[PDB]
């Protein structure tokens, strides 16, 4: 996250961190949402057929492993079915993974919670990103968890031509677009948290692209795969599979 802070500890009890093994090391390479205690939502585009992966849950410092953090291992790994890998743009950059066991739930461990089926945020909608992506574009990634608030910016503005154009289309949120704060390389995968209307915390969308202008940019927004479009979806591969 670019222009962003620490997250509390433990604040994000959802938030995983998606893993391969790289020569012997394992290696973050996105972030993740645990969204029933066998399954882990993520990006897509995170996903290669060929790495290992495992899941880290109850996280706050990726290099030092704190009681009550989980490592599980990945056993099933289920993109949806209209990702293109070629046409980013396209959207449905969704992906679902099975754990090897499920984890029991605690208070660093929680389920992240999913909005109604078709839900749309406004304008200007307040929201938070989180993950260990980089804090500038090209530069340093952290070791402790950091959060950067993010205003929706509506389908209506962002198609606009200054803005995304038709890069962005009704199955992405995009959100920031102010220059200062973005999600970074390494978030992809990973929530946009924004409280609903009685105070919960409901996971919104999936980390998934940005402009190869930088991670931050004005007038290029975050975009984010839009998870109230494919609740469907989710709960079909959760019960057949
Ligand atoms: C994820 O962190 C990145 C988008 C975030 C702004 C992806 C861009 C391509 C590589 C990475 O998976």
């Amino acid at each position: 996250v670019v222009g962003g802070e620490d997250a509390r500890p433990n604040s994000w009890p959802w938030q995983v961190s998606l893993q391969y093994d790289s020569s012997g090391q394992w290696r973050h390479t996105c972030g993740g949402t645990l969204v029933d205690q066998s399954w882990v939502l993520t990006a897509a585009h995170c996903i290669s057929s060929s790495r290992t992966y495992r899941v880290v849950l109850g996280r706050h410092s990726l290099s030092t492993n704190e009681p009550g953090s989980l490592a599980v291992k990945v056993s099933k790994l289920v993109v949806h079915q209209d990702w293109n890998s070629n046409q980013l743009s396209n959207g449905n950059d969704i992906a679902l993974l099975k754990l090897a066991s499920p984890v029991s739930l605690t208070d660093k461990i929680q389920l992240g919670c999913l909005p109604a089926a078709g839900t749309i945020l406004p304008n200007n909608y307040v929201c938070y990103v989180t993950g260990w992506g980089r804090l500038q574009t090209n530069g340093a990634s952290p070791d402790i968890l950091q959060q950067g608030q993010l205003l929706v910016v509506d389908y209506a503005t962002c198609s606009k031509p200054g803005w995304w154009g038709s890069t962005v289309k009704t199955n992405m949120i995009c959100a920031g677009g102010d220059g200062i704060i973005s999600s970074c390389n390494g978030d992809s995968g990973g929530p946009l948290n924004c409280q609903g209307a009685n105070g919960q915390w409901q996971v919104h969308g999936i980390v998934s692209f940005g402009s190869s202008l930088g991670c931050n940019y004005y007038h290029k927004p975050s975009v984010f795969t839009r998870v109230s479009n494919y609740i469907d979806w989710i709960n079909s591969v959760i019960a057949n599979n």
